[PDB]
């Protein structure tokens, strides 16, 4: 029995049902999404969480697989930090930590064959090993004073349940497989430098990558699906999305709204400087 | 006969033909976009509809169900009202109503078995109950002068024909079933306070849950669908999406132009407080 | 044959292998994004294309077919001209033109029964002819001085590969059939009036399409997909999309901010101008 095997454990006129166990290297990343409030700049209004991909091409046991990687957190923790209500403070209205009662999505795809037609999948299941995230090094850039720097953070992300998902996006849609991980607290604890606080636990969300390129856990799948028999149907991968066009028509809108107010403001700027 | 039956009207290999025939509680949901154009606060940009995603659990005849809904509406009229070219009297650009010509939208999903792997279906219907629907109170938070408040509209929803949709989300990616609605004015008419607008029919964009968890509406359905004969396939649901991240860019770039010029104003005023 | 027909090479009791050759008119559209950068209204942040969206209605041989069709763009180059720092200088931070090394991809679909439940394609091939896009002429609309006119570019559309893919709208999800095209540089080179740069090849993505309805193009599709045996199934088409809800939050709070800001312009305005 090798490694990355291919069975037919039935097969009718057309369609057929084929096992497929196989080895896998999830390179996986997350992303953050950090929003800076107006005023001065000592007010953040949010930092948290984006869905986040990565492709990429990894060697198999002589085989160049080409990959794609999809990560994702819910149940995050709001947590909140306010030093007062100036506009001198630093305050930070909400940012999102990961604890254990929150959990990590990752969905995963390759060019192999057991990808090609999946739409129907059973006897699913994995055998992930584990690893540690650390938090990473965010300074936040402050217009006039010093400089707070989050830094701090590390959670284990265990194993847990696998099912199927789908990867949309702006080019492709794959129908995917779905890992989820559950966390632990570790000793590397967060904090955010010259504050009153720290030695409280979890993994901030402005630099969660630690400058990694990538976060690497190793894995393999076993499944059952059913595919055509002829191995040369398609199913559609590529995309062309023009999805939430009220929502470009809102930004539009509003382009146009600060564009009138900043030509009225650069006006009234620029009369006072005709003597 | 049964009420929620499960039969088996054809059998192959792999596949079969089942019908479904199951009673279901459709507790859908409206949703308001509310945008205000900048400027003092007397002038309102639009006023539109926007799909709304509603998730529950209810009891069926012993058995605890999942469910997830989905509203929308077509062919809405925009209507508009100003009452000046000033900046200080109270206009609304565009309002959004529904009435006769235009139709209400529901996508319905559970997690029983009917909607497990439905990818194929025919000989669908459904026998659906009429309901009524409701405007709230709006009212305008003008920052100074008196307080408009749209108020009333009442509308009967009257069932139509069904077809099958895709309720695309963040989270979930579900092959649903379309329940249509066409409408008929009832007589509660919708009304704007302190305004020279009254007895006019249709449904309010603003307040169209009149305060409510929900609008609630009973139903069966009956269809027919392919499935793998083996009843343990499962078909992609959950998702992790990164669509229009040019839009997101966009939006990062109009932030930080916004966060500058705020800064530029906030300089600017600071300034003049040096005594 | 005909010139619509359609074959059967298989049938098992459930599925068939169903064989089309049909004649088409796949008639697409450029769509630009134009985000103009603050200040006075000398500089724009970005030019560039917009996956479009375009359905329209044709007549086939006695039959009238309904039709989606949806251009989009890969690989395009990014051209930029500043001619100096100061804020009365005419700026583009970054602009699209496309060449031999970017491809433009149209996704096609159509009412027929090829496309009715469509997600296995195998055999496929098309033969297209070739056609020729000239960009238009667009004003870019300083606040005082002269007027540059983005004007010229021309760039033949030549058949290339062919594969599926799946178009995502607001209201429709479409598995539809992709086409390619490659670009072999015309004659008409475009150029911006009024400044220091001309006779360079390429499209610009300000006004591509020439104040014309659409680009039309006729062609041939040949394909084998898997019908279920009886023709009354049905595949999910309509959709309803509440996705990236974090970006309506985003520019819900966005707006607020705005308002307030604006707010408080057109006070201190007030307070300035009430003697």
């Amino acid at each position: 029995a090798q490694a990355n095997e291919d069975i037919v454990v039935s097969k009718t006129s057309l369609w057929k049902e084929m096992q497929y166990n196989r080895d896998i290297t999830i390179r996986f990343k997350f992303a953050s999404s950090i929003v800076k409030s107006g005023g001065l700049g000592y007010k953040w209004s949010e930092i948290s969480f984006k869905p986040a991909n990565y492709q990429y091409t990894y060697t198999r046991d002589g085989e160049e697989v080409t990959a794609h990687t999809t990560c994702s957190v819910n149940g995050m923790n709001d947590f909140n930090f306010n030093g007062g209500s100036l506009p001198t403070d630093f305050v930070i209205s909400r940012y999102e930590v990961i604890k254990e009662n929150s959990y990590v999505y990752v969905d995963y795809w390759d060019d192999s064959q057991a990808f090609r037609n999946m739409v129907y999948v059973r006897s699913l299941a994995a055998n992930l090993n584990s690893v540690i995230c650390t938090g990473g090094d965010y300074s936040f850039a402050l217009p006039v004073g010093q400089w707070p720097v989050m830094t701090g953070g590390a959670v284990s992300l265990h194993s847990a349940g696998v099912t199927l998902s789908t990867q949309f996006t702006d080019f492709v849609s794959l129908n995917s497989l779905r890992f989820r991980f559950r966390l632990t607290v570790e000793e590397p604890s967060f904090s955010i430098t010259r504050t009153r606080v720290s030695r409280l636990y979890g993994l901030p969300a402005a630099n969660p990558n630690n400058g990694k390129e990538y976060y690497e856990v190793a894995g393999r799948f076993s499944l059952i699906s059913l595919v055509p028999s002829n191995d040369d149907y398609q199913t559609p991968i590529t995309n062309s999305v023009t999805v939430r066009q009220d929502l470009e028509r809102q930004l539009g809108e509003l382009r146009e709204e600060f564009n009138a107010l900043s030509q009225e403001i650069a006006m009234s700027q620029l009369i006072d400087l005709a003597l």
